């Protein structure tokens, strides 16, 4: 599951994935996370 920051890091993530870049690559570019879960937390909201 991937979690963001805030709605622009969310946006850049999916422009990022467009190409099929790795989530783990699209994390570390825009500041969101990969969790293992579905539940993400209230500071990655987006």
């Amino acid at each position: 599951t991937t979690c963001c920051p805030s709605i622009v890091a969310r946006s850049n993530f999916n422009v990022c994935r467009l190409p099929g870049t790795s989530e783990a690559i699209c994390a570390t570019y825009t500041g969101c996370i990969i969790i293992p879960g579905a539940t993400c937390p209230g500071d990655y909201a987006n």
